[PDB]
């Protein structure tokens, strides 16, 4: 009965990135690998409109299952978060890249740690 009559909801791209990350943790739950393509392609959507906050979540999803992507892809989205003024993201993100192993650019680490001396 509600359902039916409700107004529907408009789209956006911060929810649609919402429910692709809630969809990667149902499918995780339930015993399915997501590709590295569909992380790319949620990175992707998360990088258009502007949502720092899904950058963290959606790269430890990518790292859980194995896969790592290449060192362009992490400088741009770092890149973007230091443009977009989140520091805090940022310095999250190469916390916890540096925690899994995988090597930065030495050029967005530098820039990275600029951010933060010009921050404090």
């Amino acid at each position: 009965k509600e359902i039916k009559n409700k107004a529907p909801q408009r789209w956006s791209q911060e929810w649609e990135v919402e429910l692709g990350i809630k969809v990667m943790t149902k499918v995780i739950e339930l015993g399915g690998t997501p590709t590295i393509g569909d992380c790319a392609v949620i990175l992707r959507a998360a990088v258009r409109a502007p949502m720092p906050s899904a950058f963290l979540n959606i790269l430890q999803t990518t790292h859980s299952l194995g896969y790592v992507f290449g060192s362009p892809l992490y400088d741009e989205i770092i890149t973007l978060c230091l443009d977009l003024g989140e520091l805090d993201a940022a310095i999250a993100i190469v916390a916890d890249l540096e925690t899994s192993g995988i090597k930065v650019p030495d050029e967005t680490l530098d820039r990275v740690i600029s951010a933060r001396q010009s921050s404090d």
